[PDB]
């Protein structure tokens, strides 16, 4: 009864057996390698995590990890199809991603108009509400883990990467710590209170902004001082960039990029909102280059530091 109770999570060999290790994809605590499943033959992206050294509060944050992928099936998520216990590691099997990033995508189409950045944004919001109704949040939404599903014509963009987040209680907010990346952070985790759902529509806004015009919202070197700008909300839509954007994307970033999370548009609400909702009809249509050169020197900055 020990196996029959524990069943999938008990230790075994099923990883080592049943499937083959292929190159590095990346790395963090942890490794994410190709592996291809022997039995019936499909590529993954196994999560190989060192268990022998963990801690009681390291091991806590896996079985974390671990239950809010499983929990978690939807077409805009990355699906996680295993989680193997083997005597010193354990394993994450995902879906493999094949398309890169969804930012880099964009800046190789030959046409970019809100009406792809409303379609983007629709797929995130799809995600950011599913984990949300399942009272997960988060907590490190970006460009980096915003991925596309594959190559080819018509590919989902997928969230990925849940090493952060979190379980809440319903609506109920608290301080689950300062967690999250620069640039995309919450002005309620700057100011260190109480917080839950609303950090990930605050950061579909910072994205959303980008999506529109190739470039951060709130930025500074001095990151005491991009903190202070964030708390502020001081982020603006100058010209001539922003006059070509239609009122309906300013209005909803402007309350996406709402300090007070109370105040914040929901997930759910943004799903609603008519550029996003009536894409077709409110988008503008019209070619952003400005923006596809910004997203480039955005890519190639973020690429330059890493
Ligand atoms: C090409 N690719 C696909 C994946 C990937 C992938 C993941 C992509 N990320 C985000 C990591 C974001 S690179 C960073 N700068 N941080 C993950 C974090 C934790 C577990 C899995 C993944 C996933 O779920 N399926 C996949 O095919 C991946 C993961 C790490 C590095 C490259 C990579």
């Amino acid at each position: 009864t020990e196996n029959l109770y524990f069943q999938s999570m008990a230790t075994c060999t099923r990883f080592t057996d049943d499937y083959q290790l292929f190159e590095e994809l990346g790395k963090g605590f942890s490794v994410v390698r190709r592996c291809v499943k022997k039995t019936p033959t499909q590529e993954y992206a196994a999560k190989i995590i060192n268990t022998k050294k963990l801690s009681a509060r390291d091991h806590q944050k896996l079985e974390r990890e671990a239950r809010i992928c499983r929990l978690l099936k939807h077409p805009n998520i990355v699906r996680l199809h295993d989680s193997i216990s083997e005597e010193g590691f354990h394993y994450l099997v995902f879906d493999l991603v094949t398309g890169g990033e969804l930012f880099e995508d964009i800046v190789a189409r030959e046409y970019y108009s809100e009406a792809d950045a409303s379609h983007c944004i629709h797929q995130i919001l799809e995600s950011v509400n599913h984990i949300h109704q399942h009272d997960i949040v988060h907590r490190d939404l970006k460009p980096e883990n915003l991925l596309l599903a594959s190559k080819c014509k018509g590919a989902a963009v997928k969230l990925a990467d849940f090493g952060l987040a979190i379980e809440v209680q319903g609506e109920q907010q608290a301080w689950f710590g300062f967690a999250g990346t620069p640039g995309y952070l919450s002005p309620e985790v700057l100011r260190k209170d109480p917080y839950g759902k609303p950090v990930d529509i605050w950061a579909c806004g910072v994205i959303l902004y980008i999506l529109l015009v190739g470039y951060p919202p709130f930025w500074d070197e001095d990151q005491h001082k991009l903190y202070q700008q964030i708390k502020a909300g001081a982020y603006d839509f100058p010209s001539p960039e922003w006059d070509t954007v239609t009122p309906e994307a300013k209005n909803l970033i402007n309350q996406m990029l709402t300090i007070n999370p109370a105040k914040r548009i929901t997930a759910d609400q943004a799903l609603k909102h008519p550029w996003v909702c009536q894409r077709s009809t409110v988008a503008s249509m019209m070619h952003r280059q400005e923006t596809v050169e910004c997203l480039r020197k955005f890519n190639a900055r973020r690429k330059l530091k890493g």
